[PDB]
């Protein structure tokens, strides 16, 4: 027998993030190449190489991988996941000086506050819009209710009315919330985790309309991000539902498209969840100063955001100076019109489970594995 030797816990350990460089995680639907260009700028000014990666399921991996040799110095995701990360102590506190704070809309900072700390930098405000083919559909529908009839008409030309991703609850949430579905009730400065609205009559009606759309063969339960994107970008479906990031690929397809208000349901506006794309610094990073310099002086500038935006559009950006130029874009006006009708996502730790529950519920209802009532009861 011997005592455990020095550094044993490091031999049995998961490693350490490398000092002297920057590793960034951002989702694969975002402008990671443009972000790498920013990285390149940072490198030639500082010598510090910036590596940008878009792993799959990064928002799920981060809490297991954060404090390991594979953890990134900087993580990008919509602000909803960050409260969970903060509670898990995964996030370094963010300390921008006053002059820097003033450069971003104050309400974007609020989106990245958890328990009276700033736990990330806000980048851009995101929301879904109805994206339509102006040649197939010069006047897109104002109501969800008229979509089945519109589909039948388009099927006579070997076309369809609507395809969008049915594997992520994010995309059908605007329908679910329209007549009163909600995640967590907000009452007096606080989210009440005991008051969940995925099971009420608004949610049910919304999800039922989706299920009927599928049953009546206006939509297919198996449609995902890729299938719906190809279909719209090839001119096979008249409308899709997506965010600003999706606009680059449509530009390339030379489909003649518009971005407009989502259709109403039961006379009520569709209420898409609003996400603020945010950048957090890893608590286990030994490069926190570099990360701060990168985010504040390279990314969050007119030149930095543009580089990313040109790769894949960001939405309404948190940086005032550059947003004034993006605000003129009709697609951004539409984006903001849809966001305004919806609601910002909660950032509470319970979001992650909420999302998984709602994801499961939609997939099961659409597949017929469960009725709407059974699925949403399970979720609640
Ligand atoms: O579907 C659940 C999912 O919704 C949101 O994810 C969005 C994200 O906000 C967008 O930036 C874009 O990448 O599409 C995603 C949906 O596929 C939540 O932010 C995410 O936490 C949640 O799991």
């Amino acid at each position: 027998m011997e005592k455990l030797p020095p550094g044993w816990e490091k031999r049995m350990g998961s490693g350490k993030i490398e000092e002297g460089k920057l590793v960034i995680w951002i989702n694969g639907d975002k402008g990671y190449n443009g972000l790498a260009e920013v990285g390149k700028k940072f490198e030639k000014d500082t010598g510090i190489k910036v590596t940008v990666e878009h792993p799959d399921k990064l928002e799920e991996k981060f809490p297991q991988v954060a404090a390991t040799g594979d953890g990134p110095d900087i993580i990008f995701w919509a602000h909803d996941r960050f409260g969970g990360y903060a509670q898990s102590g995964l996030l370094a506190e963010i300390t921008p000086d006053k002059a820097f704070q003033d450069k971003l809309y104050p309400f974007t900072w609020d989106a990245v506050r958890y328990n009276g700390k700033l736990i990330a930098y806000p980048i851009a405000v995101e929301a879904l819009s109805l994206i339509y083919n102006k040649d197939l559909l010069p006047n897109p529908p104002k109501t969800w209710e008229e979509i089945p009839a519109l589909d039948k008409e388009l099927k006579a030309k070997g076309k369809s009315a609507l395809m969008f991703n049915l594997q992520e609850p994010y995309f059908t949430w605007p329908l679910i919330a329209a007549d009163g579905g909600y995640a967590f009730k907000y009452e007096n400065g606080k989210y009440d985790i005991k008051d969940v609205g995925v099971d009420n009559a608004g949610a049910k009606a919304g999800l039922t309309f989706l299920v009927d759309l599928i049953k009546n063969k206006h939509m297919n339960a198996d449609t995902d991000y890729s299938i719906a994107e190809a279909a719209f970008n090839k001119g096979e479906t008249a409308m899709t539902i997506n965010g600003p990031w999706a606009w680059s690929n449509i530009d390339t397809s030379k489909v003649n498209y518009g971005v407009t208000v989502l259709p109403t349901f039961k006379g009520q506006p569709s209420k898409p969840f609003v996400g603020v794309l945010s950048a957090g610094i890893n608590a286990a990073s030994p490069n926190k100063e570099l990360a701060k310099e990168f985010l504040e002086n390279y990314l969050l500038t007119d030149e930095g955001l543009e580089a990313v935006n040109k790769d894949k559009p960001l939405g309404a950006v948190a940086l005032k100076s550059y947003e004034e130029e993006l605000a003129k874009d009709p697609r951004i006006a539409a984006t903001m019109e849809n966001a305004q009708k919806g609601e910002i996502m909660p950032n509470i730790p319970q979001m992650s489970a909420f999302w998984y529950a709602v994801r499961t519920a939609v997939i099961n209802a659409a597949s017929g594995r469960q009725t709407v009532d059974e699925a949403l009861k399970d979720a609640q």
